[PDB]
């Protein structure tokens, strides 16, 4: 309790986007980074739209989108002629943000840091114990090992979460039949066509300057450690089927696969657990930091509400509840996937023109978007029958107020507090939030939204805990208020 | 052209309907087998919706369909829980018939044979000759060789057609990479569970009595020739992973494999394929004998024009153009469901999760449902542009007579004659047809169809050639049915 509220354990960019959020929250939060200096990764990277419509709601949209190139559409399992459809989802943000994951973890660091957060580099965690009142971790630091003593710590620390195992939660899944290398490597030659490809042998990507030069490099064969430029040449030619003159300068060279399991429980106790820690799997839609931020976004403003009295214990395990299943479906869509690209012209080619033809109907295609995307994303938690935007995202709504201007409600959720949105003219629902107003802030403003709701109970990451038509009570939401946020004040 | 009109080489199924065919055309049919006695076939049958709509408009349902079972859904590639509903398609007949192939065989051959059809059996065709005015083939009879003459001799004579190779017809396609058995075997085991069942080592059919019996057992292994008790026993043992105790008596045993091939042209000359002859892949959805007799019912009618004059080449050249695509279509959706059986709990189980909720959607479930039971055909053929109803089934409409009786499409098709349809009341299209009247039949009725047509001209085989709206003119049909149906009279 007395080194600080919240030990977020690895400064990945989830554990950095979780700091931000406790700080939001008006908590402290302590991240300890094993590592001194970042490392490598993809060069290429993807927030889909729930995590650019979460990155809005946080005011963080801006720098992420500034000097990014933007897809408007995106290819699904290798399929590129009917591409998945982002009008056929509601957002105000139809598009993928391309952002390279170093440059989502330099952004979000500089924004934990100016929001308080203390980040410490080079300092690695050893040891995790724990009882009724708070936590206590072991690190070794640059000046020798020491003790730090929280209300709560948050295994954000990878696939290889120290975390998780000291808390003796459960890792179960598969092991790895597919080998993947990427690289980003030099080829003297010119012209080489800049495309994804399948054959009988694999899957291979070549994107080359048609000058020469370093290139990004990605191959995949069916059924961890260091890797050489020989051994992705010879993969390379494998798969191809003709040999690719690759020579130095290596600019970075790495080894991936299919392994895919998740954390059996988000939470024990005063523990939790948040992104590649709670789950991994096969890299494959670009799913996987979209889906840590999100659980770091849906954690983080429970967890201070819990830790400033508030936010119960029945909050926090919603955590568990809510975000599990979704990484669980992702793990899914994952394996799925690999199904569809299996190379084999025997069987899998044909399957793979059914779902192509499947891709051009409004209703398939709406499915896969939906799914890569995180726009189908809802939750059903504190049922009490629930109104029908109970769970919804209401994060991309916009208001018109009082002079007609708008009022995006992802402004509004800047602040990170709960609002009561009144969009009928509900003077009792407005007064009877008072008693919470040191929690939850009220907003009248004119919309329609489909389903109808005359308001809108707004968690602080976008979702809807309750919603009222003409017949909701003030004692309908009082009741609600209590459970979601905490007794009334005074 | 002096023995007989067609000769049909290949007395099975496909040989036998299209003989019948023949003969409803008004032309002779000599169906050559080379078998003395019918052999055996899998026991369990399945004809579907667009077949046992084809056997309604040739009034041989009603001998179809007494003593026999039918489905009222189907599963889809291993799928039960989500089963192929009819009610999304539209059919008079939602249902599948679960008719025992050697059945079909007896009956297509009675009513071959009291048509007027000649059928000799142990007769086999082992030469082929073809000119600018006939066929001759060379037999292989109880009495030595012989030759036969035709107007055109049509390859009903299976997979291993005699008659494709003779004709040098190519029949592209792929080799078997599964391995399948099948048999009606006897076991002393009691309550073995009657189930499909799929394991990481292939799938599995075990159908016994529960007191122990002659019993169906249907195994596939992934990646021809004589099948014992103890190879079925060895494979079963394979794929359940524990042993299965078979014993005499041993009713029937077979291999079969997913070769998937095609033949290039369905006509050559005065040489025309149908049935297995022109089409093999792996039987996974019953689908095979139901392309062949339509197949055959393609080809009949046009061919005994043909013959007969009013039937052009160019008409005889849609048989090619309209069916080849079919089976086309077939083979590659065998293909496509061997890969969502596929044997593996890496990939393939977590895809079948995600098509067995799409299956639980009315669009995606009737896309397979059309797919299987043959309802999606349609053919796009002499287009002028063509009226919506052009080339749709009209063979399960009914009319209301004068007198308010219902009057089946099916049962005026009987005659197998073209008929116009006057659903509005179109007396000048009635008498614009007079000239053809010696072949096509003129029946007004009350009906109303979506999309609207007032009149609609149907082929014998139950689709229509050329549909009009109030638009429509005398002189647009008269060119329609000189078309289709060769020059006026007189
Ligand atoms: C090739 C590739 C391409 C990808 N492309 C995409 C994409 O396009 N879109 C997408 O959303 N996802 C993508 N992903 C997935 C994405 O990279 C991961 O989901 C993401 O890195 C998870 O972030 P994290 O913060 O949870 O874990 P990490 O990135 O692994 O960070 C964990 C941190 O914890 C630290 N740590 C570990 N142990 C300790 C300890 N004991 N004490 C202190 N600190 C510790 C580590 O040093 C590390 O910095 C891709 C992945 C790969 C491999
Ligand atoms: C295990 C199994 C289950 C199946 N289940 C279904 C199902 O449920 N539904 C479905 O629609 N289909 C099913 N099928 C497919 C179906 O059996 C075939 O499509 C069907 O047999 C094709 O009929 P056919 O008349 O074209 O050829 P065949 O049945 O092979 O008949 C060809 C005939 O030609 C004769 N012949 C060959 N050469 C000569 C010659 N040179 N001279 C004279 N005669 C010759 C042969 O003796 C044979 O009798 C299944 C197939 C298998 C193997």
């Amino acid at each position: 309790a007395l080194t600080t509220d919240v030990v977020v354990v690895g400064g990945g960019p989830v554990g950095l986007m979780l700091a931000g959020e406790l700080r939001a929250g008006g908590v402290g939060a302590l991240v300890l980074e094993k590592l001194v200096e970042p490392v490598g990764h993809d060069r290429a990277g993807a927030l889909h739209i729930r995590t650019v419509e979460t990155l809005d709601l946080r005011g963080l949209l801006d720098r992420f989108l500034e000097g990014t190139q933007v897809a408007k559409g995106l290819p699904f399992a290798g399929i590129f002629t009917q591409g998945l459809d982002f009008g056929l989802v509601d957002t105000r943000h139809p598009y993928t943000a391309l952002v390279p994951q170093s440059r989502t973890e330099a952004l979000l660091a500089e924004h934990a840091r100016e929001a308080g957060a203390e980040i410490r580099r080079g300092h690695e965690v050893t040891g995790l114990r724990q009882d009724a009142e708070a936590v206590e971790v072991t690190v070794a630091g640059p000046s020798g090992p020491y003790r730090v003593r929280a209300r709560y710590a948050v295994g954000c620390d990878g696939g290889r979460s120290t975390v998780r195992r000291l808390a003796g939660i459960g890792f179960p899944g598969t092991e790895a039949t597919v080998r993947a290398l990427i690289g980003y490597v030099t080829t003297p030659e010119r012209e080489v066509p800049r495309r994804w490809e399948r054959t009988p042998d694999g899957i291979l990507v070549l994107a080359f300057p048609p000058e020469g030069g370093l290139g990004r490099v990605v191959v995949i064969e069916y059924t961890e450690g260091p890797v050489t430029l020989e051994d992705l040449g010879a993969a390379v030619a494998r798969v191809r089927g003709t040999p690719l003159t690759l020579t130095e300068p290596v600019s970075w060279l790495s080894r991936f696969g299919d392994a895919s399991r998740q954390a059996k429980r988000y939470r024990s106790g005063r523990v939790l657990l948040a992104g590649d820690a709670a789950h991994v799997h096969f890299p494959i839609g670009g799913q996987g930091l979209n889906t840590g931020l999100q659980d770091a976004v849906n954690l983080g403003w429970k967890l201070a509400a819990r830790v400033r009295g508030w936010g119960s214990e029945e909050l926090l395990d919603t955590y568990h509840d809510e975000r599990h299943p979704v990484a669980e479906r992702v793990l899914l869509n994952t394996r799925a996937q690999l199904a569809l690209m299996r190379p084999d012209e025997q069987h899998t080619t044909p399957l793979r023109g059914f779902v192509e033809e499947l891709l051009g109907t409004d209703e398939v295609n709406r499915y896969f978007t939906g799914m890569i995307t995180g726009t189908d994303v809802r939750y059903a938690t504190f049922a009490p029958r629930p109104h029908p935007w109970a769970g919804r995202f209401a994060g991309g709504l916009v208001l018109s107020g009082p002079s007609g201007e708008p009022v995006p409600v992802a402004e509004l959720l800047r602040s990170a507090r709960p609002l009561l949105l009144d969009l009928a003219g509900r003077a009792d629902l407005r007064e009877a939030t008072r008693p919470w107003s040191d929690r939850v802030s009220v907003v009248a403003g004119e919309a329609t939204v489909e389903p109808p709701a005359q308001a809108l109970l707004v968690r602080p990451d976008g979702y809807v805990a309750w919603a009222g038509s003409p017949a909701a009570t003030a004692d309908e939401l009082r009741a609600s208020l209590a459970r979601w946020f905490g007794p009334p004040a005074n």
